[PDB]
């Protein structure tokens, strides 16, 4: 101490007298910085890291906030947890992690049900309270045995007190939004917020065999927010990648078919209640502060082709009705195949099933059905007609998949071979293509099979198993025309990204058809599939009316069903009435905006 | 200030400084820079006498601060069965924000395992190990053993890991090393001391049951799977005249403690690709008998010789590597010579005489038919001996088997005697129902349990009770048959814990001494007030509880402690589903070092240095 001083006091009485000779006196900066000078250049920075953090007075300790999103992006138990956080407090003596029950504590205000707010007006047969989070979804069917039997299980939020707390979450991301947008920081105008809603069953849910249980999920996403100052609108926040697997929070969850239409109907009906209830109101909620004041524009939209029949009232997809946009047969599509328009709307839906209903022209089912263009059940959710993006690729994929099968077998010379060449020419096929391109034979096509297989390369490659010449020529043209029509609608922003292909569309999509009429006429002669109907003659509407058509889509919720079986399968409390509480609870944990900014502390 | 300064341009600032620093280093101490400004900032700070951040950089550059050395952060990954890239996540999201290199990365984490798996220590063997490969860091190796899966050749599809024998067996000494140097500091010996410590090693190889992870669709297929493992029971010395134990393990039939050796997707009963991939490991088990270890754990080299014990098998598979007739055999007991019906008669008296040399040369009698016998003169004659035994076992006891079959006789003792058969010894099968009803209805009223069919543990102890033989015993007059029922009930409550005692020369060496009187008494009870119950039938279970538990006893000095349900299963599903490679190649290979690596001692003395 005083001795091992005394043996380099020379030193000591010398650098001393040279921090006060030049840096004044600041012996302490000085001796501090030659220290961390002195250790970096052996190329031990961890202890230089450490010690500059130690003296500029950083606590050890983690808020709750980051304990939090560490358990819940890591999909630790609630036993695990406090295994890791005794052992480490033990070894290292100061604790780091926060134990459970302050964790817990933390973790009340990031669900549905803290925060006070109000409606102007007030909402007509909604709650006026405030504190409410996980009711029952069944919302108090009655189960006695002489009614209607259930055996579904559902849990959902209310709809407002989601998108409240779905707010607060992202105040710091509105905040730093009005200030980089050159916007006044004390300002309580009319945002809008824009909300995508998707709901997609994601059956196949069960682990044991011999009987499947499946699922269906509810979900939503806020995608723009928008004041209008002055006279004019600011995208004051926009969502970074709209169809992304942890951005799309889950609202309402069951235990039932996408098809048993009594309990869909039962469990859905007062969440569309919700939802028309406030769309004509004003909520009011502090952001930091003072008061700000919300409304709400809701489109529906990321539902598939067959949620989207079923719900808005149509026959089913095998109909000789194929449009969900439009009002043109199978057999007028492939006559007129692009000049069509976009006619079908909701509530023109909702007025032809009460025609179908009255029978007011007094005409028999053959020509009622033509005349109410095969609506034949009451619609029940407001939806928007779009076209998706995942399920349109891997059905283009599976058609020109199955197009290619076909022109190996050579049916151009001579058609109607029986079922016996078939499998054959299936065969020759794989098995060509997996010997060039390492592809596996895949029964349920997926989308990187898409990704995989839409290329030129696998082109020559059945080129070099297709005998003729021309057949290259009819082959090679139609695939850069479709490979030059995709990214129009794959872009999440083909306004901006890609706007030369969009520009072309037009004249690009009719050569399109023209070849496909001319050269390919034994296949398109009668038929024609759904979605090259909906690629071809209605996608420049789409564009001009919307933006993207990869921005509205259900990448979300076909991303997050792992989520389910994860949770599931590794937080629960196995009593099948709590069990749905806490992978719903998680599943909003997840996909929290004040988690995953610090999962992104690295990035920062 | 000075403080928020760019490292290139405090470089440039204090130049002159570090020149004049670096030279009165070399000038005085010969460049050891590090040192003096320790020295020098340290004091510059502790003059203004804030010793904590003295104390907080004496830790640092000492190790022992907020550093988490690499073999904690790998216990807690292996221990909370973290995967590799979300042990990745929470590395980087504690160093973001905390700023500090708190958690370890993945590199040294991967250094820090090599040193506990096998493949890292050099060692020799003093005499040089017949048969035995001498490179001393050979990993997982295949378990096939280099067989033949041409086509041309018997077929096989199975997958076997396995890590040699010696080499693992080097590893798990090497890891328990501060544990047998505290062992000789507490009985005060020196800290230095060469050898010889003789290793007393447990062997065990059971199934696993199911393993099959087939998520639904139709039942995939069956896929039983199966391990050999060992376990390091205690460690003795001796120093010139007296031998004294350094180690003792105090949980032996634990599952933190059983150390995986050879993993195999086989079948248990399928005896061909057992026996293939046991053979190579029971022939360096033959080979180690007679060799000495050379290690060098505290600096100095020590010597270490073995002894096996293959007591952990289970009854059903000792009948078949020993070479028994499998289950319907009237030689029932697997230590001695008894015929059923003889076992039904001589109660007690009877003493060990099976081994592994006479069992081999019973064999080759079967084989050789020296005196031109029969099939069945040929069968009494070597006593139940069929095939060809091929693994030295020692088998024993314990003690749920011991009571089951107590509970077992007694329930059918208690119907029986309800009824009085000894005076109608004539009864219908329905009649039998009928006193079973009453007994079950009875009990249920009196004692309030649920009576059941399968005999499990819990039931068989709460039902031998004092109070459920003086409850049942008044719903049978004639109380010459009260007292009986006391006095027999009371012989089994003194003959219960002598293999209730894990330890019995501590325990109750008053029971122990005069097992022979009751147990004598008990035959003479059982055979002359109920000389009746001789149906010509009496399980193993409670043979080897009436004759063989103390040559036991004798034998290895407990009952329950070398022996032996779902442990295992649970815990091969859990490294195979989460944390484990496709391609059943690999998956192995990882889920037998992950099962390696979870059941060190040096790793659960960091996890369970909590409560301390
Ligand atoms: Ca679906
Ligand atoms: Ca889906
Ligand atoms: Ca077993
Ligand atoms: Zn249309
Ligand atoms: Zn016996």
């Amino acid at each position: 101490r005083r001795a091992q001083k005394h043996r380099l006091r020379e030193l000591k009485i010398q650098v001393k007298e040279f921090a006060d000779k030049e840096e004044g006196g600041d012996v302490k900066a000085v001796c501090l910085t030659l220290f961390l000078l002195a250790l970096r250049a052996r190329n031990e920075h961890r202890q230089a890291d450490e010690l500059e953090a130690i003296m500029q007075g950083r606590g050890s300790g983690l808020q709750p906030a980051v304990c939090l999103a560490i358990r819940v992006n890591t999909f630790l138990s609630c036993s695990q947890y406090h295994k890791m956080y005794r052992t480490v407090k033990a070894i290292t003596g100061r604790q780091i992690f926060q134990p459970l029950h302050a964790l817990r504590n933390a973790e009340k205000v990031l669900l549905p049900g803290y925060h006070p707010f109000e409606w102007q007006p007030p909402l007509k047969n909604v709650s006026s309270r405030t504190d409410v989070g996980i009711i029952d979804g069944l919302s108090g069917l009655a189960s006695s045995v002489d009614e209607y039997p259930v055996d579904t299980i559902a849990k959902r939020f209310r709809y407002d007190s989601a998108l409240v707390s779905a707010l607060m979450d992202m105040e710091e991301d509105i905040l730093e939004g009005m200030r980089s947008q050159d916007l006044d920081d004390y300002l309580n105008g009319p945002f809008t917020v824009v909300v995508k809603e998707s709901c997609d069953g994601m059956g196949d849910v069960s682990e044991k065999p011999a009987v499947p249980e499946k699922a269906v999920r509810f979900s939503f996403t806020v995608m723009r927010i928008t004041i209008e100052h002055g006279s004019q609108n600011v995208k004051v926040f926009e969502e970074p990648k709209p169809n992304s697997e942890l951005c799309c929070k889950p609202l309402c969850l069951m235990l039932a078919d996408e098809s048993d239409h009594e309990t869909l109907t039962a469990i859905l009906s007062p969440l569309i209640a919700e939802r028309e209830a406030m769309k004509s109101s004003e909520l009011t909620l502090e952001m930091g502060g003072i008061p700000r004041t919300f409304k709400f524009i809701f489109r529906g939209t990321g539902y598939d082709e067959k949620l989207v029949r079923e719900v808005e009232g149509l026959e089913a997809s095998g109909s000789v009705y194929i449009c969900t946009l439009c009002d043109t047969t199978r057999l007028e599509a492939s006559q007129n195949l692009v000049f069509h328009s976009i006619t079908r709307s909701h509530a023109e839906n909702l007025q032809r099933y009460e025609v179908w209903r009255s029978n007011p022209y007094h005409e028999s089912v053959e020509e009622l059905r033509d005349r109410v263009k095969g609506v034949s059940a009451k619609p029940f959710i407001e939806t928007v007609p779009s076209i998706d993006a995942l399920h349109c690729d891997i059905g283009n994929a599976a058609e020109f998949y199955k197009i290619f099968q076909l022109e190996i077998g050579e049916v151009y010379k001579h058609p109607n071979a029986s079922k016996e060449e078939r499998k054959r020419w299936q065969a020759t096929l794989d098995k060509h293509l997996r010997k060039r391109m390492n592809l596996k034979p895949i029964m349920r096509m997926n989308g990187n099979f898409a990704r995989k297989l839409m290329t030129q390369e696998t082109v020559d490659a059945v080129c070099e198993l297709i005998p003729s010449e021309e057949r290259h020529e009819a082959l090679r043209e139609l695939m850069d025309l479709y490979l030059k029509m995709k990214p129009v609608w794959r872009s999440s922003c083909p306004a901006k990204e890609c706007p030369e292909s969009l520009c072309q569309y037009s004249f690009n999509s009719q050569r399109f058809a023209e070849l496909l009429s001319t050269k390919f006429k034994y296949r398109y002669e009668g038929k024609i599939t759904n979605y090259f109907h909906k690629t071809l003659a209605h996608v420049p509407e789409i564009i001009e009316r919307d933006g993207s058509i990869g921005a509205w889509a259900s990448e979300g919720n076909q991303s997050g069903n792992k989520l389910f079986r994860r949770f599931r399968k590794m937080n629960a409390r196995q009593s099948k009435c709590y069990e749905m509480e806490d992978v719903l609870k998680h599943h909003w944990l997840y996909t929290s905006k004040y988690l995953q900014k610090f999962m992104n502390a690295h990035n920062a």
